[PDB]
């Protein structure tokens, strides 16, 4: 009755520690992402301290081991002053993060390109004609780029474009920009409904499903805030999603909108070769596709307390989670403790080849 | 001084055995593949017996079991008698190969790819307008092909196109329609040159190489035949290439035709993600990017005892292979035995997922 997955890779999540841990920590999160079938995640690096020099990247990386349940690698974050500094750590980082919704021009981003070391990823947020513009500067500097959270036509029509001309670009879309849309702002309201990028029409929506070839990654982009934080007089944006991408997706694919092999392309294989992220061992995921539920008002693990999937129909459960050889999670049960996790780019095959 | 890869993977590779064993055998393909760096190859089914029945494949399946130096999975083949029939078995194999240079109509192919089941890998021997052809049988299907050894401009042209427009298909090339060309044709001769698909013109190899980002895969097509056979009364196509594959794609990362990168997506994350292949445990190639050497008139490892690429110079060599924790090859010498390489589709994670 129950089928057998890989374990998933979400190349997208913020984990809020060190700075943020009221809103979530590498213990919570982790224990999110094995509820969700998830056994490897890649945390950005916009925490407090941000993750851009090396001292910072010490410190998050003792925290992660220290209090993550399932293995990661950590992302370098590019600043208006770290470009050509990172050298001697940046292949320890999961990629290298270049916010570009803190640099400010073209030029700083054309810096970056050229000097991070040229085998290893970087990820955009980049947002309508910022794709455009990344795409420029990565040819530019003659290299690939990821492009994080695609949520438009106008985007992936785009990225669809520089495909078609054989143009080494990949791209991730996350669930809400999936299975959610200008609809529901009148439900969530204006500070729960903020997210970057922000919620699209159904046209945009209807774009992203019609053009699935062109989407490689699924990622949450897990941005834990407190129901308290985004009800308030400033909100941020984000939106939780670790604990509801797998069962969202799995949905999609009782209803023939995807395959299943669709969804492992997009949530094992083309994570894995994007970001180079070594195999698990003796690892995998059980999941049911028959028991229907419906979202309650907050997932049980997640720090965040909240959901914007509250009261959608999903057909699709996480029963069991097996990583390296333990059992991590059983029905609503995490079951390997803070500090089980490890950082995969420390693996002898988590490193990234290159040329001597 | 030496640069680590993970195992890498030939998904095409004829081994003769049953039937054809004074041309290659188990455990001499599989000692020539560890040599070129290769841990797992995938054989073809046109053996003799060929693999075009439960008892062909159980037999199969226990010569390689004995023989087999690296791992392995195994072909089925396609027939004009046993679609529908496979059912019970089509998930111990590889895949499916279709034979279009034995099925003789569209109408075959159409049942095979609406029999075999949908999850399952297909292949096809597809050469010319015929890619055309068979795409439109999966399209018909609505499935997902992969095409074997493309090797002209019409051919990888159409493919970008069908991948323009969203189609599933994938594509392997070989390396002799890479690095060899009409302009080789004197030197080798009309009997040692035969090979299917032929050797292409210079604009074909150019193609080729301009569209790298179309191709998915590269695959030896290894087909091993004695030199007695090239050069006699009725040449049999085919070229040996296991030990050669890899130094002649090491010589052209070294000149910057492709990176390190796009070279492993191409002989390892792909042939993985397309062929749901498992990951290997304690498995790695070590190789030496500065060592020149030029091709002799033949491998040390193959019984073919012969090669169309004598004469080439080329820069990298294989120096180690560890397979799952064993030293399996180091400098000109094979030290795992006949049978120490297993099915790979029995391994618990090889099995394809499906649903219930
Ligand atoms: O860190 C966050 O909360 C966050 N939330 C978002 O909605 N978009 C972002 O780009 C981001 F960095
Ligand atoms: O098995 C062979 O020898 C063989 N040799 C080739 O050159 N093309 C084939 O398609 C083939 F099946
Ligand atoms: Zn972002
Ligand atoms: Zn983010
Ligand atoms: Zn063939
Ligand atoms: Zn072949």
């Amino acid at each position: 009755k129950l089928v057998r997955l890989p374990g998933l890779i979400d190349v997208h999540v913020h984990l809020r520690e060190p700075g943020g841990t009221h809103k979530e920590d590498f213990a919570s999160g982790t224990a999110a992402a094995l509820a969700g079938g998830i056994t490897m995640v890649c945390a950005m690096p916009n925490t407090r301290p941000p993750i851009i020099d090396a001292p910072a990247l010490a410190l998050a990386q003792k925290l992660a081991e220290a209090g993550a349940r399932c293995d990661f690698a950590l992302f370098l974050g590019a600043s208006s002053e770290n470009a050509g500094t990172l050298g001697t750590v940046a292949g320890s980082a999961a990629g290298l993060k270049l916010y570009l919704a803190g640099v400010t021009s073209v030029v700083q981003w054309m810096e970056h390109f050229e000097t991070w070391p040229s085998h290893l990823p970087i990820v955009a947020h980049a947002e309508q004609q910022t794709v455009a513009a990344v795409l420029m500067v990565a040819q530019l500097t003659q290299r690939s780029v990821h492009i994080c959270h695609v949520a438009r036509k106008e985007e992936i029509l785009l990225i669809k474009a520089a495909k078609a001309r054989g143009l080494p670009v990949t791209c991730e879309v996350a669930p809400h920009h999936l299975f959610l849309s200008h609809d529901d702002l009148e439900r969530l309201g204006p500070g729960k409904g903020e997210v970057r990028p922000e919620l699209g029409s159904r046209q945009d929506v209807e774009a992203l499903w019609e053009n699935m070839a062109v989407i490689d990654c699924f990622a949450s982009d897990h941005a834990p805030h407190t129901l308290e934080e985004k009800c308030g007089s400033r909100p941020p944006p984000g939106f939780p999603g670790l604990e509801t991408m797998l069962p969202l997706l799995l949905t999609a694919v009782s209803e023939g909108r995807l395959s299943l092999d669709d969804l492992l392309q997009r949530l094992h294989h083309n994570p894995r070769r994007i970001f180079h992220l070594p195999p698990q061992e003796d690892t995998y995921v059980e999941v049911d596709l028959e028991h229907e539920w419906t979202i309650p008002s907050h997932m049980p693990f997640s720090k965040a307390h909240w959901t914007p999937f509250e009261g959608q129909k999903v057909k699709g459960t996480v029963r069991r989670v097996v990583l390296r050889g333990e059992v991590a999670y059983i029905d609503g049960q995490v079951l390997v403790p803070p500090g089980y996790g490890q950082d995969v780019r420390k693996w002898p095959q988590g490193a990234v080849p290159q040329l001597p």
